[PDB]
């Protein structure tokens, strides 16, 4: 089988993160002009999806990650991540 992406941008830099659902889990890889490092986004899922907006130059992006019939929503809004008020009935 096979890794699972998702990836989001913003600015003309641009920054980019790219998050990859792995054998259950989801990581995060970041190119703000410079080469890629890791990001701090760990966790778990087989599936992911992701959208980002800014306010100002101020991002915000939310991850989707799903195991199951369940998706649990991560957000960062510049200050740590933080789990979401997405719900859904799958
Ligand atoms: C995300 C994801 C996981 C976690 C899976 C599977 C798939 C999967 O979706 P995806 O990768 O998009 O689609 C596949 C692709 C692109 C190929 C080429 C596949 C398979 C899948 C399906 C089938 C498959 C699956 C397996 C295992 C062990 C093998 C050998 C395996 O045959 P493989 O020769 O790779 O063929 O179970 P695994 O625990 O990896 O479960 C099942
Ligand atoms: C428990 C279980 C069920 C009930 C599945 C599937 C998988 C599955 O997990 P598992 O067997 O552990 O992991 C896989 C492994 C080890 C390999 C090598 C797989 C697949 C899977 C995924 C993918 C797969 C699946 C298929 C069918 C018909 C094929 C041909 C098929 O490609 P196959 O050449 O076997 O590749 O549908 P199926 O109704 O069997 O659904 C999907
Ligand atoms: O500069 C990297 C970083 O802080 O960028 C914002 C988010 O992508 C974080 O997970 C990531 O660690
Ligand atoms: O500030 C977090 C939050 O309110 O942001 C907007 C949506 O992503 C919501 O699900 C989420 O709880
Ligand atoms: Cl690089
Ligand atoms: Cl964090």
């Amino acid at each position: 089988s096979s890794v699972q992406t998702a990836a989001t941008s913003w600015g003309t830099v641009p920054s980019i993160r790219v998050y990859t659902a792995n054998n259950g889990k989801i990581t995060e890889r970041c190119w703000d002009g410079k080469g890629w490092y890791t990001g701090a986004f760990n966790e778990p899922g087989d599936n992911v999806s992701v959208t980002s907006w800014l306010v100002g130059s101020a991002i915000h992006i939310r991850v989707y990650a799903s195991t199951g019939t369940t998706t649990t929503e991560w957000c960062w809004d510049g200050n740590g991540w933080t789990k979401g008020a997405y719900t859904a009935t799958n």
